[PDB]
């Protein structure tokens, strides 16, 4: 019993991309620099220390904390294809509209790798974590720039132009950063919750979800307030029209407007810059192109809003359900932190990551060729059940989980700090003023499937 090994914690450099779950777990244990990357120098960890320590270590998605036994000494010193057969399912069929939990463990049993309909799924965690953080292999710029000569800053690039954009701008985006402009969201959050507060009903998509993200927005880069119903109908044409091969003459101009909008007050950031991230990124020792912060603005209009607006109906549903959950979440933001990690896990908004292969690469046993398009599954690995944090249920255990609900490797979700925040505002203030609701009769939540979205349809709520 009593030969105890002491531990050591240390930080494994090339790992860590800044998801900044260890600080959530312990602050003082897991210290962030100023663009959200863990600062954490080696050391012995104090007994005391040790279960918080063990927490951190488990909530990182690169495994970059390493705990190890502290035992070196005079004498142990520490120095500083096979598979032919490719399943193949069609995605439409997939039993998604009800439950995702279902319908990530059918894609998961048909194998490591499925055909559906022109791409090839990877399903098991081995995989898709060593492929997000492969990025010479599995390329995100051959896969993510329509054929649209504005650069999509950064989601589009692969190293090292990609990890000059996020050297230059994770430090807008980070908890830091974000700190200094919480008052004023949660300002706008008190006032859109109160609006809606007064109604004692609501469709919680069409009167709130689909309309936080943009109007916290253009509080955040200090945008027209009242330009919010125009860009959030551009917003939605834009997105509506990706998938079609020929847009229509509304659809064509729709993107024009928004791109001539976006041009304007880029060029303006330039000339009058300001104490905002817009005129900031434009500045300074590596600016900015007026192109690629228009490239940027776009792709945060884009990409950045309807992800939290779907996680705001996931959060809302399941605190409709859940009444004494409802209960203990109120007043209580370390566990409201617990929960919005439990919702981005298990109905992550992006659930796949879309790449292309630069070299053959064997998966599953299974040889790819070279330029085969890829689609890593987030969303499955994190229910693949392999561990406690990996399953089909909420857990509300009181501790950060590790996830690929933002992704990992070094594309990893650069407003991932921003979303948290924006959903652990909503949560808390809409049970501080709406404690108590529940669900309209008759409903069954669904998503829209196959959509580009895997967003609830509706959510009828009501209150007294
Ligand atoms: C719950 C809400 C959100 C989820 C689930 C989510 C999910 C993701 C995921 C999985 C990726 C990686 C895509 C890939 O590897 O190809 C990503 C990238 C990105 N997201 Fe988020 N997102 C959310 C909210 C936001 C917000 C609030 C912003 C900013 C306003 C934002 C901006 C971005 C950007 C700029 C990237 C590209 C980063 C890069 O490629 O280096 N997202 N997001
Ligand atoms: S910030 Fe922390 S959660 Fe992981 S990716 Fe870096 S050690
Ligand atoms: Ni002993
Ligand atoms: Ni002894
Ligand atoms: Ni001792
Ligand atoms: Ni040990
Ligand atoms: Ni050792
Ligand atoms: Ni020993």
């Amino acid at each position: 019993a009593h030969h105890h090994h002491h531990h050591k914690v240390r930080l494994d450099p090339s790992r860590c991309v800044g998801h900044a779950q260890c600080y959530a777990v312990d602050p003082d244990l897991f210290p962030i620099d100023d663009s959200g990357n863990s600062i954490l120098a080696e050391h012995e960890v104090r007994p005391e220390d040790m279960q918080l320590t063990r927490d951190g270590v488990a909530a990182c998605p690169e495994m970059a904390l390493i705990l190890e036994e502290d035992d070196a000494d005079v004498l142990h010193r520490h120095q500083p294809a096979g598979s032919f057969y490719l399943p193949r399912l069609e995605y439409s069929t997939l039993p998604m509209a009800v439950d995702r939990g279902v319908g990530w463990k059918t894609l998961r049993d048909a194998g490591p790798v499925v055909f559906m309909n022109g791409w090839y799924y990877l399903t098991r965690r081995e995989d898709v974590l060593a492929a997000l953080r492969n990025p010479k292999v599995f390329s995100s710029r051959k896969a993510l720039q329509p054929p649209n000569p504005l650069p999509v800053v950064p989601l589009a690039f692969d190293p090292p132009e990609h990890t000059r954009y996020r050297r230059i701008l994770q430090p807008y985006f980070s908890p830091a950063a974000l700190s200094k402009a919480l008052p004023s969201l949660r300002r706008h959050t008190v006032a859109m919750i109160d609006a809606i507060a007064g109604r004692g009903e609501c469709e919680a998509m069409a009167d709130l979800a689909n309309l936080f993200p943009f109007q916290l927005f253009l509080v955040l880069y200090g945008l027209p307030l009242e330009d919010r119903d125009r860009l959030i109908g551009w917003k939605d044409a834009v997105i509506a029209m990706s998938d079609r091969p020929h847009p229509t003459e509304a659809d064509v101009a729709a993107a024009r407007e928004l791109l001539e909008y976006l041009t304007a007050m880029v060029a303006e950031r330039r000339r009058n810059p300001g104490p905002d991230v817009l005129s900031q990124v434009q500045i300074g020792e590596d600016p900015l192109s007026e192109i690629e912060v228009l490239g940027l603005s776009h792709l945060l209009i884009l990409a950045g809003l309807d992800t939290v607006t779907a996680a705001v109906g996931f959060s809302l549903l399941e605190l409709a359900r859940r009444p004494q959950l409802r209960a203990m979440l109120r007043d209580n933001p370390k566990q409201i932190r617990v929960f919005i990690e439990e919702i981005v896990r298990l109905e992550p908004s992006a659930p796949v990551a879309p790449r292309v292969t630069t070299e053959p690469v064997t998966v599953g046993g299974m040889t790819l060729p070279a330029g085969s398009p890829v689609r890593l599954c987030m969303a499955a690995v994190n229910r693949d059940g392999s561990d406690a944090m990996s399953t089909d249920e909420l857990v509300m255990d009181g501790k950060v989980h590790r996830h690929w609900g933002f992704g990992g490797g070094p594309h990893r979700c650069l407003g991932s700090h921003l979303a948290r925040l924006e959903l652990t505002l909503l949560v808390g203030e809409w049970l501080n003023q709406i404690p108590d609701f529940e669900l309209a009769p008759d409903y069954a939540p669904e998503i829209r499937f196959p959509s580009k979205s895997f967003a609830l349809k509706n959510l009828p709520l009501r209150w007294s």
